[PDB]
RNA sequence: UAGCGGGCGUGGAUCCCUGGAUGUCCGAAUGGGGGAACCCGGCCGGCGGGAACGCCGGUCACCGCGCUUUUUGCGCGGGGGGAACCUGGGGAACUGAAACAUCUCAGUACCCAGAGGAGAGGAAAGAGAAAUCGACUCCCUGAGUAGCGGCGAGCGAAAGGGGACCAGCCUAAACCGUCCGGCUUGUCCGGGCGGGGUCGUGGGGCCCUCGGCAACCGAAUCCCCAGCCUAGCCGAAGCUGUUGGGAAGCAGCGCCAGAGAGGGUGAAAGCCCCGUAGGCGAAAGGUGGGGGGAUAGGUGAGGGUACCCGAGUACCCCGUGGUUCGUGGAGCCAUGGGGGAAUCUGGGCGGACCACCGCCUAAGGCUAAGUACUCCGGGUGACCGAUAGCGCACCAGUACCGUGAGGGAAA
RNA sequence: GCCGACCCGCGAGGGCGGCUGGAGGUAAGGGAAGUGCGAAUGCCGGCAUGAGUAACGAUAAAGAGGGUGAGAAUCCCUCUCGCCGUAAGCCCAAGGGUUCCUACGCAAUGGUCGUCAGCGUAGGGUUAGGCGGGACCUAAGGUGAAGCCGAAAGGCGUAGCCGAA
RNA sequence: GCCCGGCCAGAAGCGCAGGGUGGGAGGUAGGCAAAUCCGCCUCCCAAAAGCUCUGCGUGGUGGGGAAGCCCGUACGGGUGACAACCCCCCGAAGCCAGGGAGCCAAGAAAAGCCUCUAAGCACAACCUGCGGGAACCCGUACCGCAAACCGACACAGGUGGGCGGGUGCAAGAGCACUCAGGCGCGCGGGAGAACCCUCGCCAAGGAACUCUGCAAGUUGGCCCCGUAACUUCGGGAGAAGGGGUGCUCCCUGGGGUGAUGAGCUCCGGGGAGCCGCAGUGAACAGGCUCUGGCGACUGUUUACCAAAAACACAGCUCUCUGCGAACUCGUAAGAGGAGGUAUAGGGAGCGACGCUUGCCCGGUGCCGGAAGGUCAAGGGGAGGGGUGCAAGCCCCGAACCGAAGCCCCGGUGAACGGCGGCCGUAACUAUAACGGUCCUAAGGUAGCGAAAUUCCUUGUCGGGUAAGUUCCGACCUGCACGAAAAGCGUAACGACCGGAGCGCUGUCUCGGCGAGGGACCCGGUGAAAUUGAACUGGCCGUGAAGAUGCGGCCUACCCGUGGCAGGACGAAAAGACCCCGUGGAGCUUUACUGCAGCCUGGUGUUGGCUCUUGGUCGCGCCUGCGUAGGAUAGGUGGGAGCCUGUGAACCCCCGCCUCCGGGUGGGGGGGAGGCGCCGGUGAAAUACCACCCUGGCGCGGCUGGGGGCCUAACCCUCGGAUGGGGGGACAGCGCUUGGC
RNA sequence: CGCGGGGUGGAGCAGCCUGGUAGCUCGUCGGGCUCAUAACCCGAAGGUCGUCGGUUCAAAUCCGGCCCCCGCAACCA
């Protein structure tokens, strides 16, 4: 999948091979193939319990910097999930 | 739709239009189950002597959002269908290349998600050579041009010009006030609300000097009206003879015409009937900027300081898509992976790259009109006339065939 | 539409006359096309040939009297004969869906006939606390809050729920 | 005497027959303890009854109740009884039912039910009994082995469970006949031709038939006698070959029921007779033997032409897999493997069992191999280029460092596979144990052999027959056997294929007669494929080369009915063969190109500590052994003097390198020199100093490799985890790189 | 097409490193020992260390061009 702060989806995007020169010519043979985002878990604490975000590398830092102006936030009640739901 | 057998209507029925009422059961189907149209319940209330049974009325699915002191709840919303049209996510092959693999068919068929009477797009980090144009969309043209291409088959733009339409806006950030939480009291850390602000002649914030504004703009939001729609109404002018089963034909004389469209009437009718020309009409519902009113909004000039101007973004690299562009000298737009800034002495672009000269302000959002379609209503055909025309003129998506998806007549 | 021995044209056709028909037709001159059929094992429909031919669906088998009736080898009754009898009898389940019973009826259906029928028309008929099933239980399996996964559609799946010969 | 009938249900109670069940006391650390229940430990008692549950019988009482006759469409109504309603016997596979024994392949769940306690409650609730009351929804006709369901149809097909009587036969659901009940299959009537179907019989012969004894026939049940090779000792065996079987009377043995018996009933043994052609008098009802092949065997298969020697099989070997297993399906989550754990699981081959399974590792595969060679991205950056006045920006790019794979070095055959050619020789002839030579990775071993393999071929010899392209036995010039695509054998088994013999036969010589169902005639109903049109003959020619249709000649009144099948190149299917099309499809591989999959380097997710090591830049300090000349002078240059005060020529102890000669640098000290000399002289020359090369060491910056430890990401796991344990910066996953 | 390292006695090869060494092995000849044959031992003849130029006192050794061979990688309208 994708979900998180990422946005970021699964492209499907094709992959053509090629053999060549380039300094005498070039051809090839082609097809399709999906590229997929570098997800990966990320615990964190949060107010009370834990809480996880399966999410790119490329936001990991984003979900730190997400949980900095949690603390700022009034919030509690036990629920994991209205937690990340508040968590924007 | 006649028959048996009974009724109603000028105290104005049937009928037509408008609004309301009732609407078993299934179906998104929503109390639960389920082999759709069936079966079984919780809670509150009612009925039958009514505890046991049964019926009746109300209520009880799930998800999202906002509250709710949390709990339990309350409120707003969603769900499914729609002929084609629209956007998006995925996405073939036959075939063409007279084989075939790049390429083609084609981002087509189809699958899926979503939107609406439209959808999409849309206020330049644009175009590209004029120091020029000024959102977007649609038609003509430019143009089969530029170019792409086993430079094969074949594909194929844009600027500009002629037209349709015409509209422009709201935010984020600095900065000020407030509430809640936090610490190590600071124009402080975070969060919600309001004020402030919104742009390329670069703008805004905060300071100093002047109106300390009446004014002038003004809706895409409201409200009134015209108008139109969903029943209707008025509407000119001919008689005699004659043949005939039947006059509308034939003969004589006559009339109307803003009406000599058409249909019907036993045959061929302007004047027989319904109409036609031209006029009139709504208590009720729908529509309604075309006209009118109102509100929401909105706007000036210098000087100073360098506070702000959308981040895993720009930018570079790797793998790709889009474009006329098939790796090509390959930019531009987009982005799966990696590295990774600056806030206007900042950044992107004008086809590698560098200098110069110019254009434009990315990483937030909204916007009517011109455009597409035809389930539905009307009008018209050098359109068919029952083997035609929709598969169906008719009791047809039926009979019948198939486990089913599905096929599908005749009359 | 049917007919002609007639007229005109080289011909494709045109015209005339007679009969049928009963409500439309469209000169000259031009315009536009779903425009001409004998063959496509063409398409649809009708009707022929084979032919009064093959066949009438198990070689378990018939006969007679009486009755009904427009009509009887075929319907009813009686007697005689034959055939099945781990069935060719009797009772459940599934499937079928009024074929059941009563009366009236023979156009069609019945491979002949038909007065008969499983056929036509009308009327009637299916009664449960104890049988079966549900207001009980679970199986495979299905479904499925929670959870997990997937471009979308969706896949997996706990509790629960559904599911019986 | 003949004929008819001589029962059904039933609460309590009673009785017969079974099912189930230990009782009491104490202790308790388990049943995610809450228990007085369960479990576990201990003691005592009876060890059986008691208790509980079911079946069967009886049981107040109620029900039913035949033949025959009269009336009768149907259908019953009476008669018809006041009906009788009892005894014995056989006896289930059903009941008592959770009965019993043995066996291995080890044989659902949940609720009802009972018991225990929690919350809670105890004015309740629960149990037993009694009274009064309450008890909904759906199905319910009829068909249902078939005319009502599935087959287009009143279709000779298909469709699951139960009852399914009597008699006879070894027994039975078999076969024959027959109850109850049901039916005579929805066209008939005649005829008694050919021909076809189904059936019976046949003189003499008896496989001569034929591809084949195809088919038919022979035999059949039960009892007794009797029975070979071979064998894996189970078999072969129903071997083979024979005898008996009916009825009658007499004598007689055993079991069951009852009572030890009468009767009933089951199973027999002995003797004497009787009749027929024939006694399981009809109907079920093996013909037999020898000998090869193949496959061990039961089993499985091409629904609709193949049932086999094919598949499977128990068993043997190879190989993968240490568990989050390998493998399989899935994009993933996951699932299977398996709730299994190397005596397990996956893949492959061979295919009971017996005796066996030889040589070749050169190529191919797979397995091992820290070297080396090649190699992608990436690192590196000598050097080069574009542009700008410039600081810069941009680009190209060598050396060197980079993985799998490939090369290379080995191993491996129950891994793919392979397992020779020529010439000569033994006082007959023939042959060749022996030899020569060429090539190979190695040259086919045992056993088998004109074979399910043998082309020549009907090889040759023997056997069998009168006669044998088949069959068996034997030779071996094996076109073209051969050892787990196993080799050679093997008892038993086979709707398997080959050869023979006995018995018996219409298979035949060789046909005949008879029966029924059709064909034929009459009445009723009434198709089909096919069809250019027809007024459709023979011969000999002719013609696209095979004429009813052309020519010549011959022949022939018109129309039919029953028959035959030579022609109409007969009907049917736009040839399945062949070719063609720059057709189609399935399959193969070291065809091409790709994709999945897997392997792999970099990098993200990715962190802490420490040791070691390499590249490179910089700084410091060092090593450098040819003449003369005075040196045994790394390269070069300035340079007369100058340097030793940053304190001279130069004395003892330590570190390091080594060409063993010495260089050089650390701890205390001496005292003012060192070298130079055009002389001398070498390519160029000696002070000191400077840069520089060859390699080394120390310090630092950028940066790469390797080892160990750690935990906190991440993965696994643990009766809740904010956590413990395990793995661990690996693995997994994203992007990318090469390879298979 | 670029990159990498080779040529030395009759044959194979070290020495190249970093300058002062041409060696080894078999082969050929003589001799020693021997049934024979090798084994062993002694001695010996034989290389501008590819070519032409270059630095050097002195190289095959370091340098430049080139001849030829071997190998690496790539391309092939
Ligand atoms: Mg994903
Ligand atoms: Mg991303
Ligand atoms: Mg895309
Ligand atoms: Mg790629
Ligand atoms: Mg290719
Ligand atoms: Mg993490
Ligand atoms: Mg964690
Ligand atoms: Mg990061
Ligand atoms: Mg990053
Ligand atoms: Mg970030
Ligand atoms: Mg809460
Ligand atoms: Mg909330
Ligand atoms: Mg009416
Ligand atoms: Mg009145
Ligand atoms: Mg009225
Ligand atoms: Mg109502
Ligand atoms: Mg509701
Ligand atoms: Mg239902
Ligand atoms: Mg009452
Ligand atoms: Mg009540
Ligand atoms: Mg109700
Ligand atoms: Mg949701
Ligand atoms: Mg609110
Ligand atoms: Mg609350
Ligand atoms: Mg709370
Ligand atoms: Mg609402
Ligand atoms: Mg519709
Ligand atoms: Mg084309
Ligand atoms: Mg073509
Ligand atoms: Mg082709
Ligand atoms: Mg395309
Ligand atoms: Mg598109
Ligand atoms: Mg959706
Ligand atoms: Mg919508
Ligand atoms: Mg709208
Ligand atoms: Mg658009
Ligand atoms: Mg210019
Ligand atoms: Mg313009
Ligand atoms: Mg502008
Ligand atoms: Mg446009
Ligand atoms: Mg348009
Ligand atoms: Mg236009
Ligand atoms: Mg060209
Ligand atoms: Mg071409
Ligand atoms: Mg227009
Ligand atoms: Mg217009
Ligand atoms: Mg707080
Ligand atoms: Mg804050
Ligand atoms: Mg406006
Ligand atoms: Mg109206
Ligand atoms: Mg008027
Ligand atoms: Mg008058
Ligand atoms: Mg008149
Ligand atoms: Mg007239
Ligand atoms: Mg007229
Ligand atoms: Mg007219
Ligand atoms: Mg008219
Ligand atoms: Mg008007
Ligand atoms: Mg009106
Ligand atoms: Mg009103
Ligand atoms: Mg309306
Ligand atoms: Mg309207
Ligand atoms: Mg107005
Ligand atoms: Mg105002
Ligand atoms: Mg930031
Ligand atoms: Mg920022
Ligand atoms: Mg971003
Ligand atoms: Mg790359
Ligand atoms: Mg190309
Ligand atoms: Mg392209
Ligand atoms: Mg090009
Ligand atoms: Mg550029
Ligand atoms: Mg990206
Ligand atoms: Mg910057
Ligand atoms: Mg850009
Ligand atoms: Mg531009
Ligand atoms: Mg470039
Ligand atoms: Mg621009
Ligand atoms: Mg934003
Ligand atoms: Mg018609
Ligand atoms: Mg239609
Ligand atoms: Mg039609
Ligand atoms: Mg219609
Ligand atoms: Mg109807
Ligand atoms: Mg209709
Ligand atoms: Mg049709
Ligand atoms: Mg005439
Ligand atoms: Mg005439
Ligand atoms: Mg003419
Ligand atoms: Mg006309
Ligand atoms: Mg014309
Ligand atoms: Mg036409
Ligand atoms: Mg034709
Ligand atoms: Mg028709
Ligand atoms: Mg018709
Ligand atoms: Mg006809
Ligand atoms: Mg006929
Ligand atoms: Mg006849
Ligand atoms: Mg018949
Ligand atoms: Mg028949
Ligand atoms: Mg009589
Ligand atoms: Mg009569
Ligand atoms: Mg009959
Ligand atoms: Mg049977
Ligand atoms: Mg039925
Ligand atoms: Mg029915
Ligand atoms: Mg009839
Ligand atoms: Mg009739
Ligand atoms: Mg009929
Ligand atoms: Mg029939
Ligand atoms: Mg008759
Ligand atoms: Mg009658
Ligand atoms: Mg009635
Ligand atoms: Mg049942
Ligand atoms: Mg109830
Ligand atoms: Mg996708
Ligand atoms: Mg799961
Ligand atoms: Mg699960
Ligand atoms: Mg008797
Ligand atoms: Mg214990
Ligand atoms: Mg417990
Ligand atoms: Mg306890
Ligand atoms: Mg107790
Ligand atoms: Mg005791
Ligand atoms: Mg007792
Ligand atoms: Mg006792
Ligand atoms: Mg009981
Ligand atoms: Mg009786
Ligand atoms: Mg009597
Ligand atoms: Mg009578
Ligand atoms: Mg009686
Ligand atoms: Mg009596
Ligand atoms: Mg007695
Ligand atoms: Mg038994
Ligand atoms: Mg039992
Ligand atoms: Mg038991
Ligand atoms: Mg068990
Ligand atoms: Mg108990
Ligand atoms: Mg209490
Ligand atoms: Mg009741
Ligand atoms: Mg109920
Ligand atoms: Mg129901
Ligand atoms: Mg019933
Ligand atoms: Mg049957
Ligand atoms: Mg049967
Ligand atoms: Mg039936
Ligand atoms: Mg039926
Ligand atoms: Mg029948
Ligand atoms: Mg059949
Ligand atoms: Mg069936
Ligand atoms: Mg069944
Ligand atoms: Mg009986
Ligand atoms: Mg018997
Ligand atoms: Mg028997
Ligand atoms: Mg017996
Ligand atoms: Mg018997
Ligand atoms: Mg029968
Ligand atoms: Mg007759
Ligand atoms: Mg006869
Ligand atoms: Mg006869
Ligand atoms: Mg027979
Ligand atoms: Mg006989
Ligand atoms: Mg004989
Ligand atoms: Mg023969
Ligand atoms: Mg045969
Ligand atoms: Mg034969
Ligand atoms: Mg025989
Ligand atoms: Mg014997
Ligand atoms: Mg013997
Ligand atoms: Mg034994
Ligand atoms: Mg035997
Ligand atoms: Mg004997
Ligand atoms: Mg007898
Ligand atoms: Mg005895
Ligand atoms: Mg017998
Ligand atoms: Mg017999
Ligand atoms: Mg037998
Ligand atoms: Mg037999
Ligand atoms: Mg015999
Ligand atoms: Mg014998
Ligand atoms: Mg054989
Ligand atoms: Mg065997
Ligand atoms: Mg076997
Ligand atoms: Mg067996
Ligand atoms: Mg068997
Ligand atoms: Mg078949
Ligand atoms: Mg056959
Ligand atoms: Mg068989
Ligand atoms: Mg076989
Ligand atoms: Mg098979
Ligand atoms: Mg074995
Ligand atoms: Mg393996
Ligand atoms: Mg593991
Ligand atoms: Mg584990
Ligand atoms: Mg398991
Ligand atoms: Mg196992
Ligand atoms: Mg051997
Ligand atoms: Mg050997
Ligand atoms: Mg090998
Ligand atoms: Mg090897
Ligand atoms: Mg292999
Ligand atoms: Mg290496
Ligand atoms: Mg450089
Ligand atoms: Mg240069
Ligand atoms: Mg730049
Ligand atoms: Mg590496
Ligand atoms: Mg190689
Ligand atoms: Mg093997
Ligand atoms: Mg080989
Ligand atoms: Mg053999
Ligand atoms: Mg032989
Ligand atoms: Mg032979
Ligand atoms: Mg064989
Ligand atoms: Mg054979
Ligand atoms: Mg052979
Ligand atoms: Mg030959
Ligand atoms: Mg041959
Ligand atoms: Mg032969
Ligand atoms: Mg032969
Ligand atoms: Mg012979
Ligand atoms: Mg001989
Ligand atoms: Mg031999
Ligand atoms: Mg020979
Ligand atoms: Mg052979
Ligand atoms: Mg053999
Ligand atoms: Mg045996
Ligand atoms: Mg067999
Ligand atoms: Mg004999
Ligand atoms: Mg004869
Ligand atoms: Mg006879
Ligand atoms: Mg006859
Ligand atoms: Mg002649
Ligand atoms: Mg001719
Ligand atoms: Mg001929
Ligand atoms: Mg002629
Ligand atoms: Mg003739
Ligand atoms: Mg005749
Ligand atoms: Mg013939
Ligand atoms: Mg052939
Ligand atoms: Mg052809
Ligand atoms: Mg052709
Ligand atoms: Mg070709
Ligand atoms: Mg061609
Ligand atoms: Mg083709
Ligand atoms: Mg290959
Ligand atoms: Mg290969
Ligand atoms: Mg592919
Ligand atoms: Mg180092
Ligand atoms: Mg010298
Ligand atoms: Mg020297
Ligand atoms: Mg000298
Ligand atoms: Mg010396
Ligand atoms: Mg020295
Ligand atoms: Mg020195
Ligand atoms: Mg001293
Ligand atoms: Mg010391
Ligand atoms: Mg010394
Ligand atoms: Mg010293
Ligand atoms: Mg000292
Ligand atoms: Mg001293
Ligand atoms: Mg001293
Ligand atoms: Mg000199
Ligand atoms: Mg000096
Ligand atoms: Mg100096
Ligand atoms: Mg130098
Ligand atoms: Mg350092
Ligand atoms: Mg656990
Ligand atoms: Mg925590
Ligand atoms: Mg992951
Ligand atoms: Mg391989
Ligand atoms: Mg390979
Ligand atoms: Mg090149
Ligand atoms: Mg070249
Ligand atoms: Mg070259
Ligand atoms: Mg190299
Ligand atoms: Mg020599
Ligand atoms: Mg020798
Ligand atoms: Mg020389
Ligand atoms: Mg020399
Ligand atoms: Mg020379
Ligand atoms: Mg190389
Ligand atoms: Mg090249
Ligand atoms: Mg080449």
């Amino acid at each position: 999948s994708g979900k998180r702060p990422i946005v970021a989806n699964s492209i499907q995007r094709r992959g053509k091979a090629k053999r060549e020169g380039g300094v005498g010519k070039k051809t090839t043979g082609i097809s399709k193939r999906r590229q997929y985002p570098n997800l990966q878990k990320v615990r964190v604490r949060v107010a009370g319990q834990e809480i996880t975000f399966r999410v790119a590398a490329s936001h990991i830092p984003k979900v730190y910097e997400l949980v900095e102006r949690a603390k700022g936030l009034r919030l509690e009640g036990l629920s994991p999930k209205e937690i990340k739901k508040e968590l924007l």
